[PDB]
């Protein structure tokens, strides 16, 4: 299972990132040397472990494989210290039922979250948006900490699910993203902005050309900010 001790080795980082890249990807072939994930994929799960490097904290996440979109986490319940399993409220009737087979060593099922997966809402929770959101590892550290094993509040579990889609997912499909974090996020935080965020969203249109060319050339994003380390089905 992919999983980074939250730390400022950069080499640690990137290594994660190509294991998760390989894991959204298993299964068929590679376009451009890229992996790629599946249409199909939208009822299957990949489970990445965020571990902190001062007390052996765990906090699992889990991604839908199609899309590598976070439908939620798993941590530990102070009250029985068992592992339980947290779905964002707009994917908890649909996977509450089979939170077994998506967290494989949940324990129990806990309350759904207090706030959605969407962005929208992500950030409505948060109080903050994605262009000016503190990344970084002693952001995520902190944030990380608000959260596990403690009382859940829509904007503690925003926060943390916010830093977790940059830095983990964001981070896997773009390199240029990857990049950013390795050079300003390893022992300082920073922003993502306006540029990053509109790269982002163009995950689809980028990898849609990838399918026909390996060489794209320079357009609204430059070849560099188009260097996909993951890319979507066509």
């Amino acid at each position: 299972r992919p999983s980074w001790t939250v730390d400022s080795d950069s080499a640690k980082y990137s290594s994660f990132l190509d294991s998760l890249r390989e894991e959204f990807g298993r299964g068929t072939p590679k376009v451009c040397n890229i992996p790629v994930t599946k249409k199909a994929n939208n009822d299957k799960f990949v489970l990445v472990n965020l571990v902190l490097p001062f007390n052996r904290n765990t906090i699992t996440l889990a991604f839908r494989a199609s899309d590598a979109y976070l439908v939620g986490f798993q941590d530990r319940d102070s009250k029985t210290n068992k592992l339980r399993a947290n779905f964002f409220s707009d994917e908890y009737r649909a996977l509450s039922g089979k939170y077994k087979s998506i967290f494989t060593d949940a324990e129990v099922l806990a309350p759904a979250l207090p706030c959605a997966s969407t962005y929208t809402d992500l950030q409505n929770k948060a109080g903050v948006s994605r262009e000016k959101l503190s990344l970084g590892v002693s952001s995520l550290q902190t944030a990380f900490t608000a959260v596990y094993g403690k009382v859940f509040t829509g904007k503690n579990v925003a926060k943390f699910a916010l830093i977790s889609i940059q830095m983990v997912a964001e981070a896997a499909r773009f390199k240029y993203i990857e990049d950013q974090v390795i050079n300003r996020g390893m022992y300082s935080s920073f922003e993502a902005g306006a540029r990053i965020t509109l790269l982002e969203n163009n995950w689809s249109k980028i990898s849609e050309q990838y399918h026909k060319s390996c060489k794209l050339g320079g357009g609204q994003f430059t070849e560099e900010e188009m260097k996909l380390g993951l890319l979507l089905y066509n």
